[PDB]
């Protein structure tokens, strides 16, 4: 993002390699879940938009949603720049050209040109503007490969299993699904994102073991 030298000038510092680190993590383990989207918001504060895209070309490899994310910055650069007319008169010396759809992307600007918008007293925040482009396009991918569900409820180490069967329950009544879907949930999901521990015990029941008999079965485990 951006920093201040003793000497006064805002200059660039480019993303940490552990916070590009994190980014990665974040992506690999939470495929498309809408957890990304606020992780991503946290880990790009005051990115600047050759910073936002150092970031995308670390998880560029996932193509298809990559080529979501370029539709909806070519579509929202091209609002901009309705919104945005270029105008061709000269710029008068306590102005600042405005940038365009493409100088927001990073794809026609200069870093030094993004760091002469985003500190400009107000702001043209074309980082954060940028940002939201991209958010915009994060959304839309979780929408598109991204149903409601139960799954992340998983049993802790230390849970007691009375505990994880109330959460577990909780999530299953909030859901919209059919009854044959709530039904696997109920009677193999349930088994199947208990802790090693518990699980082991679980399955080591009769061929029709009643939930309490779970429950008195898992008991400080």
């Amino acid at each position: 993002p951006i920093v201040q030298n003793l000497q006064g000038q805002m200059v660039h510092q480019a993303i940490s390699p552990r916070t590009l680190n994190a980014w990665v993590k974040v992506v690999e383990e939470k495929a498309f879940s809408p957890e990304v989207i606020p992780m991503f918001s946290a880990l790009s504060e005051g990115a600047t938009p050759q910073d936002l895209n150092t970031m995308l070309n670390t998880v560029g490899g996932h193509q298809a949603a990559m080529q979501m994310l370029k539709e909806t910055i070519n579509e929202e650069a091209a609002e901009w720049d309705r919104l945005h007319p270029v105008h061709a008169g000269p710029i008068a010396p306590g102005q600042m050209r405005e940038p365009r759809g493409s100088d927001i992307a990073g794809t026609t600007s200069t870093l030094q040109e993004q760091i002469g918008w985003m500190t400009h007293n107000p702001p043209i925040p074309v980082g954060e503007i940028y940002k939201r482009w991209i958010i915009l396009g994060l959304n839309k991918i979780v929408r598109m490969y991204s149903p409601t569900s139960i799954l992340d409820i998983r049993q802790g180490p230390k849970e007691p299993f009375r505990d994880y069967v109330d959460r577990f329950y909780k999530t299953l009544r909030a859901e919209q699904a059919s009854q044959e879907v709530k039904n696997a949930a109920t009677e193999t999901l349930l088994v199947q994102n208990a802790n090693p521990d518990c699980k082991t015990i679980l399955k080591a029941l009769g061929p029709g073991a009643t939930l309490e008999e779970m429950m008195t079965a898992c008991q400080g485990v």
